[PDB]
């Protein structure tokens, strides 16, 4: 659920820390 969805997209995102 987005929501949630969303919210691990931003810890998920948060590693993809390196964007190389």
């Amino acid at each position: 659920g987005s929501t949630l969805y969303t919210e691990s997209r931003k810890l998920l995102r948060s590693w993809h820390l390196p964007s190389v």
